[PDB]
């Protein structure tokens, strides 16, 4: 039948959500599944109505076929994008078709000349 996993897009690797700095800026941590695959984490953000970001931890046993943990965050406050980020090693985050258009505007361009 119909499927909502096609409404999400993964963000570029190297940069992910720090969670605690964004929730202190207005974001909300809503759901936290113990699923073991990236698409099992995305289907949870499809059923959690206020979820816009789905963060995961990699390298449990299979490396990238599987994940160690899943964290869902709203990342919005007064309709603004208050989502905070940092450089990383073992993580990635999926965005919705509504917020992925903003996630690209902060990774396609760089502040430093070197």
């Amino acid at each position: 039948g119909a499927d909502c996993l096609n409404s999400f897009t993964a963000g570029v690797p190297g940069f992910v959500l720090d969670t605690q700095a964004s929730v202190s800026n207005g974001a909300t941590f809503l759901e936290s599944p113990t699923v073991r695959r990236g698409w099992d984490c995305v289907r949870a953000c499809c059923t959690t109505q206020n979820c816009n970001l789905a963060l995961v931890e990699l390298q449990p046993d299979r490396g990238e076929d599987a994940i160690a943990a899943c964290f869902l965050i709203n990342c919005l406050y007064e309709q603004n994008f208050v989502c905070k980020f940092a450089p990383r090693e073992g993580f990635i985050n999926y965005l919705t078709r509504e917020v992925y258009r903003s996630y690209r505007q902060l990774v396609d361009h760089h502040h430093h000349h070197h």
